[PDB]
């Protein structure tokens, strides 16, 4: 149940993620996704997916949330991320594009909580687990 | 230039875009770009480019700025956008990816102001001029 | 089309129309086809490829360009035709594709856009479609 | 033996094709070249290289270039193996999250992905399932 995070904080994060879905702009898939991030200063940021007529332009909820955090000055030290989506049964897991984005700013043990639309199903995995052998700045020279 | 927008607001937009470059995360290209957007109720949002080891994952300043706007619940009626980048002489222009993103939320007369790195010069173009015969929902 | 022999343009339009059969689009069901004429007067074709993650979708224009580039033609393309799944409206390239094309062609590069059947056509240069390119 | 289900000759041929595919790379911004090779069910080999753009967001990795080739050739599934090799000598080139999500759309969980360094010195074999767990895929 996510180490390094108070029960109240985790409860708050999950509430923030479900509510973030309301900010979704998805007139093409109609599939809404919400995401919340807890900073090292215990501040909560939220994001939602934003689609576009040109499908390549879609921005996921996770990336929206991270953009918000980064623009607010929080370069690192994030404590947790919660992702919630309009999936009735299965939990919403971040897509590869988002995993690559998250990997750029968090430590290997960074916790990512994935929920289904109501939170009746949940899973917790670390950044390291979701993106093994991550491609990073080390591959450049 | 830039009708329907007071000069006071345009000026404030220009400085915000200039200063937005400081929020950039570009440890790879080292090229910084700042963007500011004025909403219909005259609130200013700013954004900067965010790079990634994987070039595919980079987010331009214009898109980071629009994300800020959208996540604040302003899904329509933006009044103007100013882009400023680390370009000595020439005015930084929005790439095609960002033009397509912007086109999704603004009218054709939407003004896009492009500044040089110092903000001593500018060039104004409308969304319609920057992305003619744009791919839109009507097509879908 | 300036500088394009009519037999090349006709062949291009035909290649674009049939290219949409290579499309993988189970999400939008919107099939798009694209063909490119090399300076070599060789025709290459592409179709859109979608993905569960919309961000990963590759348009037909880009699939066609990948094909041309992987064949070793990094310059001198003569024309491009795009055939969209829009019945009564010519399909125009999205901003992402315009930026991609701009990387390899001259400002006068012609881009022909057709509706789903090819009964309607519209031509525009690269420079007209992406003014003041980045 | 190195990779299950793949003959030693085939693989050898794949590694050579991937290394050679690097010369087709268009990378004037990062200068980092990447080559990729794919073995179809039909035993045919396709190759691809990375293609960059002034707008970094528009870059297409070698893995995606090779898959576009395969798909446009009519091979919608049943791929046997994928080989990836980059300019990085001191370590193998692993696919970025973008490519993993793309590959995941067309292959089975046990699909083998071979990663090599610039020369071929180092190598590592991992399956699609290991590279992208809890994948947000078609299934
Ligand atoms: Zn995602
Ligand atoms: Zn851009
Ligand atoms: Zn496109
Ligand atoms: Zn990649």
């Amino acid at each position: 149940k996510v180490g390094g995070i108070e029960d109240r904080q985790l409860e708050a994060l999950k509430r923030a993620a479900l509510k973030a879905c309301e900010l979704s702009y998805s007139p093409y898939s109609h599939f809404r996704v919400g995401c919340s991030i807890l900073t090292n200063n215990d501040v909560i940021f939220t994001g939602a997916n934003v689609e576009n007529a040109s499908y390549s332009n879609c921005i996921c909820a996770e990336r929206s949330a991270m953009i918000q955090v980064l623009m607010a000055g929080h370069r690192s030290g994030w404590k947790c991320m919660v992702i919630c989506g309009d999936s009735e049964d299965q939990c919403v897991s971040p897509c590869g594009v988002c995993r690559q984005f998250i990997n750029e700013f968090v430590v290997k043990d960074f916790p990512i909580v994935m929920l289904n639309s109501t939170g009746s199903r949940s899973k917790v995995m670390t950044m390291g687990e979701l993106l093994p052998m991550a491609f990073g700045p080390s591959h450049l020279n």
